């Protein structure tokens, strides 16, 4: 989908 996803998993990595 959007960056929304990416950055929902990505936020556990950052």
């Amino acid at each position: 989908i959007n960056l929304k996803a990416l950055a929902a998993l990505a936020k556990k990595i950052l």
